[PDB]
């Protein structure tokens, strides 16, 4: 970010901005936190009131996850219906129009589908970090026990050193030193697995899903080419339009390029 | 999409399918609309109550495309906020854990900036698509009066041939028809100039954004390697880890390679 | 279909759409189903009342199998009957044309013959694939209690591992086991045999009888030339028609054709 070098959030120049100018803000910027209900935070409060206390840090992230999986469905069904909008527009225009609208309509609702397969990738991610905590909910009073017996064994071995609670309270704390240890060993082998697994996989499904969705705009792009913009003055009547052979094979052709791609075709190699 | 061979919604099989199962489902999948406020009904509702006729259909898009934005900007918010709860959570636990998750959170914090900019740029988009609208509502009603005026001449003829006003009447119909030719045809002209160049400046920035997105995945990918997970059991203490030398590299590399990259620089080939 | 590239159910422009413009829609459009009745809704709802689960998908297909064939014989019997209409209006006119509207009546007429014979050919498909649901309710109840008695040892065995019954019920669960395995292998041989067979022989009857339709419109478009229709004066006398001799041999000629045709007499070629 432009903050590692700057005391300011402002963002510093780049190739980017060098070669256009940065885009204007948007014209309102309600200050708002937007959410539009109290179940977020009601839900984000209410993790902490009861669990343990090792595992609230990591039970924390999940409701937020969740969170967020919800507003990116929520972007994808408005981005989904806005291009029936877009598509039924085009019927009362010209014929080129009509065509260039719909075809690009279907092309831009294809994005739909690739974000809730992106989704569902991440409930899975999701879903490992979250058993996780399954396993640190269950060390924590593992080990509590024998914290609060050695604070037991002392306290009794302070008030009087002849009871003859001394020897069996010493083994409890052996025994429950030996089941602590073996559980320390094993929760930091789990969860350095775990989140190398999930992490992996999570990051797979991102760069697969800007890849199919990068290769779509490519597409696009190239069929809006055949939308033929020239201004005409009035009285004159522009050539009948032919493009059907040419806009069916644009949209067959990206469909089967989408399709036919797969993980080892990834075409971005990063330096 | 998939319904183009089918009559049912469900997805064909493809290479992603073949190489791995789909993932499975969402645990839970609410019968609700999800927006949790009337306002957008009443928004998508309001645009048609006075606006002119002709107008409508394109002033319909404007309100659902500003939703989307609205949307996209809360789950750039909420997933900006994840990487905070991530990056410390990690802080009680080993060091090398921690460090992995330091690192890979300001990694994945990277792509708020990149969603803001998309958005800003969304935005610009969709200012044009509303500039469209004024120049639609402007032209209806000087279209609308020329109709007008014919209907009253073929009335008052029909009523009786030898009135006065059908000379008037009917120059006064040759100069609305010779305005509403002007006004026709700079509409179509205008309107096909306006869509493709608000629609290449649309599809220029996702794919740019797209690009970004799935470069730092691939390195936030690269630098997840270093973790060396490996099973121990109990009894046995793993080597002290050093590896800040490379992931200090990593992340600086990360962020050079991102900045230096511009708009002829794309690795994406579409075919 | 114009669907699978487009997202409104409007038809796109075809080679007969580019010759002739779209024929304008029907005057009146009621919204209304038409059925006249809530026989078809009961008996479509009564299907699966009581009846097994597996066979409930495809015994819900036959009932409106049934109305398809009730609703097209329909539409045979009152096309039939107006024909009759058509020949008795033409005794109050000219003599040719009197004449011609007989023999084009009994022309018309002939098709009532052919629609029943489909309409039979039609209810032989039907009663096949009926057959084929009967053999899946028999398999159901044979799959369901091999599930059941596995759920039964299984939770027997949970409740303590000594009881005795442990091999007993597995040995029945071998059992069922097997005669499950011979049951599922059968009804997959069963259900694509059948399935083919009933399905060309569904497809032939169609081909045929389109195919002498067609010869049948083709005859009668080529006897409506001899009408002869020119314009006349008032004040003049048409000259006497006779034409006993063509018509007459047009329509023995369309008759020996359409019987003559045989099924490897197909003039249709598919690409
Ligand atoms: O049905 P409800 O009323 O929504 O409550 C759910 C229920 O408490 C689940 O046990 C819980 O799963 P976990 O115990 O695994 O947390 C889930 O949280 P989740 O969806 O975040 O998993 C909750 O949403
Ligand atoms: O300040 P408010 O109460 O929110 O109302 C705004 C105001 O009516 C603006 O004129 C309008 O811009 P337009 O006339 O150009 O539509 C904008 O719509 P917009 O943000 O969609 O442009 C509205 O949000
Ligand atoms: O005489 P009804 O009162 O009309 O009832 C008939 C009777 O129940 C038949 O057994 C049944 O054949 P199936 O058992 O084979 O279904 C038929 O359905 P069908 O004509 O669709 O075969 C029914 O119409």
């Amino acid at each position: 970010m432009h903050r590692t070098y700057s005391l300011r959030n402002s963002r510093a120049p780049t190739a980017s901005q060098l070669q256009n100018p940065p885009p204007p803000p948007s014209t309102t910027k309600g200050r708002f936190f937007g959410k539009g209900g109290l179940a977020y935070s009601f839900r984000r409060s209410a993790a902490g009131a009861f669990g343990p206390e090792l595992s609230r840090k990591l039970s924390q992230l999940v409701k937020i996850e969740k969170n967020v999986l919800r507003s990116m469905e929520l972007t994808a069904n408005e981005r989904r219906d806005a291009a029936k909008q877009l598509s039924i527009w085009g019927l009362e225009n010209d014929d080129d129009v009509s065509d260039i609208t719909d075809k690009l309509g279907v092309l831009i609702y294809e994005v739909s589908e690739l974000d809730d397969q992106f989704i569902d990738r991440y409930d899975q991610y999701r879903l490992t970090l979250k058993s996780i905590r399954d396993i640190e909910g269950s060390v924590q009073p593992s080990r509590d026990r024998k914290d609060k017996i050695t604070d037991k064994i002392a306290y009794l071995k302070y008030k009087d050193p002849q009871s003859p609670k001394i020897e069996v309270l010493e083994q409890e704390l052996v025994r429950a030193e030996a089941e602590s240890l073996v559980a320390e060993a094993q929760l930091s082998n789990i969860t350095r697995s775990k989140l190398r697994a999930a992490f992996n996989y999570q990051f797979d499904s991102i760069i697969e899903h800007s890849e199919k969705i990068a290769l779509i705009a490519g597409y696009g792009k190239a069929l809006l080419e055949l939308l033929d913009d020239s201004p005409v003055t009035p009285g004159e009547t522009r050539p009948a339009y032919d493009g059907y052979e040419a806009s069916k094979q644009i949209i067959i052709d990206a469909e089967s390029a989408l399709n036919e791609w797969t993980l080892d075709s990834a075409q971005v190699k990063p330096t």
